[PDB]
């Protein structure tokens, strides 16, 4: 089968879960489909051009996001797979907040 | 961890001078081993002499 690498993101990146991250890579070829997950979340298909393609996506899981681009030409079908490090963003909870009751507005 | 592409880990060096950092992947039953030295020195030992603390026991 035809060769695929991914650009970028680079293996071993900094990455927080709820931010959306781009994934580009090129292809020897242009792929007829291809698709992107993040692990076990929902797969989304991915935009491909001749050049290779790019999906965005979303990590739902701390530790390390296992990213799986596949990709499918000609009947033969190729997939490729990052990990990034994700971790969970600061808590910032802000201590000492004073709200008024929302009941009396 | 290890990915298609490679793979990355995080280590904690523990003892000064050349960290010999090796790291180790077997894969279809062939084993290789790849090694890397850094140099590795000790913290600065920013003791703060004049320092003024309240006894622990007083509080």
């Amino acid at each position: 089968p035809f060769t695929l690498n991914i650009t970028s993101p680079t293996n071993g990146a900094a990455a927080t879960t709820g931010t959306p991250i781009r994934v580009v890579f090129t292809s020897s070829v242009a792929l007829s489909s291809a698709t992107c997950k993040i692990g076990n979340s929902a797969a989304v298909n991915a935009q491909v051009s001749s050049t290779g393609g790019y999906c965005d996506v979303t990590p739902t899981t701390a530790g390390g996001g296992l990213i799986t681009v596949t990709g499918t030409a000609n009947g033969q079908t190729v997939s490729s797979t990052v990990t990034v490090d994700v971790k969970a963003p600061v808590v910032d909870n802000r201590y000492g907040t004073v709200t008024p009751a929302g009941d009396q507005e």
